[PDB]
């Protein structure tokens, strides 16, 4: 390592909400040196050095009077002298008040590596450990930022207003580096995807197309080949030193009156696998670093928000301060925490403004609605079940447990679970119900790339590789091409047509975004619900039986209010609502009606 | 009908908390008459008459100065005169402050008709519609109060301190009258069971044995052959006049932000079946009647509490006032509402002191813990599941949702679900885990009669008849006799021995009653939890695998705190707790340890 190998964060901005900034400087005996600076607006508060001489922490106070510009930080000591030019940048017009992703938005999820290979010459990069292999389910397939940029029109054309790629941060692992969740450098886009400047261009080109960028961020852990592991800043930088202490995933322990400390500590401090070292956020140096890094990425790349991986696995108090600091900087931003639980109360604990039994406060605006996805997936897979949708209905009834239930992210699927189409039992009619549900519910809708052309996977066992297959048309010489429509089967085309039809339609429905919901108890696996304000009503009625069903419309008259008939958006045909509602086998109708008197 | 066919309630008491009393008088043109009385302490507030001339409602105010004694109520009008002697009774010493059933208690549930036939001569009673048939699963088998009294020693000897029989109120139906849930006379014990005086004697003889009496009460509905149905007091006395409007059981509609009025009304006003007319508690006359009737039974029979059938199906506001009035009269009483939901939030809504989103208040101290029973039953039935107990653990973690979670009633089973032993897959070792769980959890334990000798039933479909088979030894000439132990198989005896061993032991464990609980996340379908105060610790460890398991005791050291070994209460053998815990295949240990420093 040189005298300054790492300066983190590499640059900052003038006029941030939180005036403070702790620089993590890394370099040969840099911690044996005094620091000084001469710049108007900036004051050097203090320096903190640790037993490891190769690190120095420098505390700056950047006042409101401080102007955009650069200055040298001079390090004296050890009979040596060092200069480092530190840059304070000017913020973009309306940076702090930026519009986060909301109920109006629709999210398209991609795995950058598995989406599109716009540049084959960055499939392998000299120095990087893992060699690219498209034939291996866990290998690097070659997808990159160039590829994603090339087809932003496909995404915007589908009707989506947000792009959430899985992490693009450097994952210099020997094995399974494609997934992005084992960071080895927090401030560098993996060169296999492109440069840092390429990531900014992704955000700006998407912005032109009328799309925001949502970064997948990991706070809880890193990769075993992170440059920290060969030169640990502090002995307590990662949890459980050198001996492998795996977590046993007891998530309720942080919100359980009967919880043992052993379970609680095991959950927040335990490693996922031997290759993912768990960060210690109770160390204030680690906490500050993570907060600053994520803010850095938002400001630098013009992100509309974040998805926070493995949310609850980070220190609860850290998460409190983390979500506070980030929402202090961007008060209208949105961040969606991944809390993998099909239980509503377990998820609800983490949302902004939730009154908890233990007095836990949070500023996390959004969470992944795993309960509602799981209930609907169960309802469609369960053949013999007489009234499977009851599970969806009852789960929705629990929304009072969330402080903001209509701000949660609902999804057709993701990279971590069975393909949407396969989860429906490879049934187009059921898949349609799932799609309509997703697009009409009082939630932020998220869609996984490939589900629009009915991609398949295994439904049981662990087979993460099968959920993450290459997007047809992403690679040069692809048989099937989902971008142009070449090589697709009639069913795949119709599925793509429908996703496009429905999502673009959803963009022009403020009644789906901000309006109210009235649902009815499912009866004989049939379900009827309404989106409504004074401007519009949307009746969604679905029949989850392979026999035709007729529902008396007298039951729904507090919503119908005399309306004689309504035009289905899907089929186009007018459906009779006067006396009885005739529903076709395994069918769904989206009926639009005038505003309620 | 005579000039006064019914005077309800038939008598009252001096010195009640609520001073008011509305008499429902029934008789030939009784409603065409003025009422008057001359008694010191009692004032006639007003009379209310309805379009049906055969009924009069008389409002009395019984002041604190009023003495025990009788007086004539004189009815003038129609050119007629009538006398009725009304009795005000003296209350028992400490009647209002009576001790309800609590965590210390243990409940034995019987179906009076299916328990013991102490008197064959009341199997049929002249006048009553349904003839007794012991051979028919839905027939009257002949069980009675005499039979229950005869074997109160068996029940107290088992270790139980409470007796909850299903309703004994007159059910004069043509079909399925044995179950008791279709009342035809609210103020009369069904003559097939005995007289009203016989029911009091049941309570007093049990009290001598150190047992309380818990009455199963139905508030929501009656039987189609209730004497009301042939002479309805008001047109709105029952819901939905003459046309059959069945309920579709959408219980969440009374606690759902997205609920339609149609679902909410359907739940509270819909009939169960064509033969069970739904009472309208929004009629103040019905509300008053039900409240007074249940209070009457408590005071009259010296009940330690109630189990409220089909709880949520009654009007929410009525239930508020109902639970208020009853708890005003008996502040230390306990009442356990049946809210059939495996979901914690749905059940929790009804408990006393629960802060609800809609501002719903309740005074119901207890509810049936269907979530925790269902989670544990799932955990034992699920063979292939790697870690099935996780469901029990996670459900327990949700107790913060209840205002008083440790006051809920947990049960091995009941008359409405598959036999406890059959639910365990006819596995004695699993049944044992279920039993220990029931007896050691921070709950009020309830046990279903027959489960102590491993009675069997079908596990799927509807077969209520199979859950309610005759108790062996209850009838003269029974092959098997569970009271004396004659004809029982080795397994049945050992099961009975264990229930007796454990329940009597539970009586002397205040640490199980009032103490704290610390559980640990189940790992590989093994589970470890602790009951603890400063006096005692109870380690319960169970292994739900047919292979032996070893658990490092270092994990549980915040509870163990150095303890080198402990004596299992079940086997008697000392189990090593120093380094590792050796658990036998499908085994459970109950280890008692000194108080925590
Ligand atoms: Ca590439
Ligand atoms: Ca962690
Ligand atoms: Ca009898
Ligand atoms: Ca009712």
């Amino acid at each position: 390592p040189t005298a300054i190998e790492h300066m983190e964060p590499p640059f900052w901005w003038a006029g941030m909400q939180h005036k403070g900034l702790q620089l993590m400087v890394h370099g040969r005996d840099i911690g044996r040196m005094e620091a000084a600076l001469d710049y108007p607006g900036v004051r050097l508060v203090s320096t903190t050095r640790v037993p490891n001489a190769n690190y120095l922490f420098v505390d700056l106070e950047i006042g409101p009077e401080a102007q955009p510009g650069s200055f040298d930080i001079v390090f004296k000591g050890d009979g040596r002298s060092e200069r480092y030019r530190y840059r304070l940048l000017a913020r973009e017009q309306g940076s702090a008040q930026r519009q986060g992703f909301g109920p109006g938005d629709a999210i398209y999820q991609i795995m950058p590596d598995r989406f599109a290979n716009g540049d084959p010459s960055n499939d392998n990069v000299a120095g990087m450990r893992e060699q690219a292999d498209r034939r291996h389910g866990g290998g690097r397939h070659g997808g990159d930022i160039r590829g994603t940029i090339d087809h932003l029109d496909y995404i915007a054309g589908l009707g989506f207003t947000q792009l959430w790629p899985t992490p693009l941060v450097e994952n210099d692992a020997a094995a399974y580096s494609y997934h992005g969740y084992a960071a080895t450098d927090h401030y560098r886009i993996d060169p296999r995807y492109g440069s840092n400047e390429d990531f900014v261009r992704l955000s700006t080109e998407a912005r032109k197309r009328g799309m925001g960028l949502i970064q997948d961020v990991v706070l809880s852990h890193i990769g075993k080949h992170h440059w920290w592991m060969k030169d640990l800043p502090t002995p307590d930088w990662i949890n459980y030193g050198g001996k492998f202490v795996p977590t046993q995933h007891h998530r309720v322990a942080v919100q359980d009156p009967y919880a043992a400390q052993a379970d609680s500590e095991n959950f927040t401090k335990g490693w996922f696998v031997e290759g993912m070292p768990d960060l210690n956020q109770t160390n204030p140096l680690v906490a500050n670093y993570l907060i600053q890094n994520n803010i850095w990425w938002i400001e630098y790349a013009g992100l509309s928000g974040l998805r926070i991986d493995t949310y609850g696995y980070s220190d609860g108090a850290f998460l409190t301060e983390y979500t506070r600091r980030l929402m202090a900087e961007y008060p209208r931003l949105n961040m969606v925490g991944q809390e993998w639980s099909t239980r509503v109360p377990v998820v609800a604990r983490w949302q902004r403004g939730k009154a908890n039994f233990d007095g836990y406060t949070s500023h996390l605006p959004s969470l992944m609605d795993f309960p509602l996805v799981d209930a609907m997936r169960n309802a469609l897979s369960k053949t013999g079940e007489e009234n499977g949708l009851n599970e969806v209905y009852e789960t929705l009834s629990l929304d009072y447990l969330y402080p903001e239930p209509q701000n949660l992210v609902l999804f057709g699927g993701n990279h971590d679970m069975a393909r949407m189409f396969s989860a429906a039992g490879e049934d187009f009619d059921r898949w349609r119900m799932n799609l309509v549900f997703l697009m009409t519910m009082p939630r932020i809708p998220q869609f996984y790339s490939g589900d629009e052309i009915l991609m398949t996977s295994t439904v049981k066992g662990r087979d993460d590789a099968s959920y993450r297959r290459d997007f047809p048309g992403g690679w040069a010489g692809d048989k099937a091409n989902a971008f142009s429509g070449a090589g697709l089967t009639s069913q795949q085309r119709a599925a793509q047509d429908l996703v496009r039809k429905l999502a673009n339609w959803r963009k022009n429905q403020p009644v789906i975004h901000n309006g109210r919901l009235m649902h009815f108890g499912p009866e004989e696996n049939t379900w009827v619900y309404f989106r409504y304000n004074k401007d519009k009503r949307i009746m969604v009625a679905m029949n989850n039986n392979d026999k035709p069903m007729t529902l008396p419309t007298a039951r729904f008259q507090e919503m119908l209010k005399g309306a004689p008939s309504g035009v289905d958006f899907l089929s186009g045909k007018t459906v009779g609502l006067g006396r009885e509602l005739r529903l076709a086998p395994k069918s769904v109708v989206v009926i639009e009606l005038p505003g309620l008197p």
